[PDB]
């Protein structure tokens, strides 16, 4: 049923040739600073991670991180995608300076960088995607939609290979970055430290007081008198009860949550690729504030 991506390391290259293509995303980070009123492009970034990995069906292997192909129109162009274009406009010099790593290398050590650098878990991350043509780009509409329930979220993540615990601690990226309305018809932060990366998606949650308003583009969301917002589909892991359990676990123990998230998060961005026996172990880089630099 299953067409197979073999991972094939970009020839001759080695952990220091990645550290250094982390190090030149790590160091553009930290210059471009200003973007999106100074959240800079941390979020984005692991957003971009996610969505180029989130088109994966584990029926058929069909999308997945490994082809790199939303650098074709028709994935570049999806509705669900609007505003990655920022992300990518940002890998562009790094893939320009280092021409040698594939584009689903570089879309996802991009998502690992970021979370790293915004003083995230390590997140294990192995190389070896293979550019695929065009053809192989998948159709629009495996990205998951933000106005359902507990039930939508649960059946959407069974595509990706995700159970409960690892749906609810990818969410936790949501303390990142924000939404936008043009973007997506949702706008507002959903924390206040949103490009450091932290639990704080759980502890607010489950703390704040929130209402569900309409917004300025008639879409329902839960919103704080913090200024915070939660999608109809984030607010659903306080109301599944499974689910719940799981949201007070990683509001109570923000390491439990690094090492799900670290695990899950790999996974997603490792889906549908086929790693060879004798491939090299997945790299943990350093970060910037490691290495003094
Ligand atoms: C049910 C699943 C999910 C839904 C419906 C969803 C929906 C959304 C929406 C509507 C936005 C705002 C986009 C914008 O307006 O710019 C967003 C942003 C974001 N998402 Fe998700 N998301 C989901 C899961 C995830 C997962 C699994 C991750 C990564 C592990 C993730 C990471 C992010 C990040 C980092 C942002 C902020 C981007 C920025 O600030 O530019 N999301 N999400």
């Amino acid at each position: 049923k299953t067409l197979v991506h073999v991972a094939s390391v970009e020839k001759g290259r080695s952990y220091e040739d990645f550290q250094k293509v982390y190090n030149a995303i790590a160091l553009k980070l930290r210059e471009d600073d200003e973007y999106d009123n100074y959240i800079g492009y941390g979020p984005v970034l692991v957003r971009l991670a996610w969505h180029t990995s989130g088109t994966w069906d584990k029926h058929d292997n069909t999308g997945g991180s490994y082809g790199g192909t939303y650098r074709f129109k028709k994935e570049f162009n999806d509705p669900s995608n609007a505003g990655l274009q920022n992300g990518f406009k940002f890998l562009e010099p790094i893939h320009k300076e280092f021409p040698w790593i594939s584009s689903g290398d570089l879309f996802s050590l991009g998502g690992v960088t970021a979370v790293q650098e915004m003083q995230g878990p390590k997140i294990p991350w192995r190389c070896g995607r293979v550019d695929t043509p065009e053809d192989t780009t998948p159709d629009n509409g495996r990205l998951p939609d933000a106005d359902k329930d507990a039930d939508y979220v649960r059946t959407f993540f069974q595509r990706l290979n995700m159970n409960d615990r690892e749906v609810v601690a990818l969410m936790g990226a949501h303390a990142l970055g924000k939404t936008h309305l043009k973007n997506s018809g949702y706008e507002g932060p959903w924390g206040a430290a949103n490009n450091v990366f932290t639990n704080e998606f759980y502890l607010n949650l489950l703390n704040e007081d929130w209402k569900l308003e309409k917004n300025d583009a008639n879409n329902e969301q839960w919103d704080s008198k913090s200024g915070y917002m939660m999608l109809p589909t984030d607010y659903s892991l306080i109301q599944d009860p499974k689910y719940l359990s799981i949201v007070k676990e990683y509001a109570n123990d923000q390491d439990k949550f690094f090492k799900d998230f670290s695990k899950a998060f790999e996974k997603l961005l490792e889906n549908g690729i086929t790693f060879p026996k004798d491939a090299p172990s997945p790299f943990i880089f350093k970060t910037l504030e490691e290495q003094g630099l």
